[PDB]
């Protein structure tokens, strides 16, 4: 069970908060360059404006500024927050989608680009977008145009990542939706039609059936296979290891050990264990021990009998050495 949400910390070391590009350290730069892309490495949330112009890929001579390789862009695939606004006017064509940003969630919108735009991706030789995190574009309005081979995006409800009133969403000139579906690049069957990042069914916005980590799936597992798992809010999640996967029934009602259908070792109250408490040091500075019923039931063994018991109440206890 994936019980732990962020397991250690956060992720390996932990979360870091850098400027944006034009603010702080990346005063008066134009765009993410192959000069200051390095101090975005290792960070969570880049609070800013971030900006990718057609100058970050090509160099700029002038300002001692070199040509970026598409291969740095990964640098990015840290970042989840960005408190400004997002504008991406250049990227390569080696690469269908928004490869970068594959885990970017929030984008809040309190800069706008030219006082109107959150999200902008213009001019982009790519075929969709893949931005399967992003669930808030929080304020600004958002711009996808002249992405003549790009798909998937005219699919997109909006109106789920929108949280403020009136968030316009210009998506014009790309690769139309007659040549789109035409041509087998329509959102998934297991994606619900609230719109995809793409065709893969981790590209989603929302899932038709039901989800299990990072995909849309059909199944749940609940009545056989892989970890019995049941639904909680479109989730499929396994049941107590210490649950006898029942057929013809559901494993368990909920997540703990306690809440399921019955334990497939002893019980000890409500809760399923492996093996009745012997020896354990209780809550009270204690050893508490306990027993096997004839029906698996843990029960507490005499106060007697300390360092060990076989059956119940003061009963059998001399052992040889
Ligand atoms: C969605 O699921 C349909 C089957 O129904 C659901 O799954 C079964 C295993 C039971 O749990 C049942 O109670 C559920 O309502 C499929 O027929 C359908 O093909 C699935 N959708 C897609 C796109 O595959
Ligand atoms: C970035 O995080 C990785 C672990 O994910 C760590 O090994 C590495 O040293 C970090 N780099 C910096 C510059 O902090
Ligand atoms: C499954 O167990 C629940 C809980 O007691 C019960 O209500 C239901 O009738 C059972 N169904 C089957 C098919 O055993």
């Amino acid at each position: 069970e994936d019980g732990v949400r962020k397991c250690k910390k956060c992720e390996g070391p932990c979360r870091k908060v850098c400027n944006g590009i034009g603010i702080g350290e990346f005063k008066d730069s134009l765009s993410i360059n192959a000069t200051n892309i390095k101090h975005f490495k290792n960070c969570t949330s880049i609070s800013g404006d971030l900006h990718i112009l057609p100058v970050a890929f090509r160099g700029d001579s002038f300002t001692h500024t070199p040509p970026l390789d598409p291969q740095e862009l990964d640098i990015l695939k840290t970042v989840k927050e960005i408190t400004g606004f997002l504008l991406i006017q250049a990227w390569p064509e080696n690469r269908t989608d928004l490869h970068a940003f594959e885990n970017l969630e929030i984008i809040r919108g309190r800069t706008k680009q030219h006082g109107q735009f959150s999200l902008a991706v213009v001019s982009l030789n790519i075929t969709s977008l893949g931005l399967r995190s992003l669930k808030e574009i929080s304020d600004g309005d958002v711009i996808i145009s002249g992405n003549k081979n790009l798909c998937y995006a005219n699919t997109i409800n909006w109106k789920k990542l929108f949280g403020t009133s009136g968030q316009k969403t210009k998506i014009i000139s790309n690769r139309g939706e007659n040549s789109c579906k035409a041509t087998g690049q329509v959102c998934h069957a297991l994606c619900s039609p609230e719109g995809c990042w793409g065709p893969e069914p981790r590209d989603c916005v929302s899932c038709r059936n039901v989800s299990r980590g990072r995909e849309c799936v059909d199944k749940c597992n609940l009545l056989e296979g892989e970890p019995r798992e049941f639904v909680e809010n479109s989730e499929c999640i396994q049941c107590h290891p210490e649950c006898l996967p029942q057929a013809m029934n559901i494993t368990c009602t909920g997540r703990g050990p306690d809440n399921c259908i019955q334990c497939a070792h002893y019980i000890d109250g409500p809760h399923c264990v492996k093996t009745c408490p012997a020896g354990v040091m209780g809550e009270n500075n204690t050893l508490v021990w306990k027993y096997a019923d004839a029906g698996h039931v843990c029960h507490l063994c005499h106060p007697n009998c300390t360092y060990g018991c076989t059956g119940p109440g003061l009963e059998g206890c001399p052992t040889n050495g």
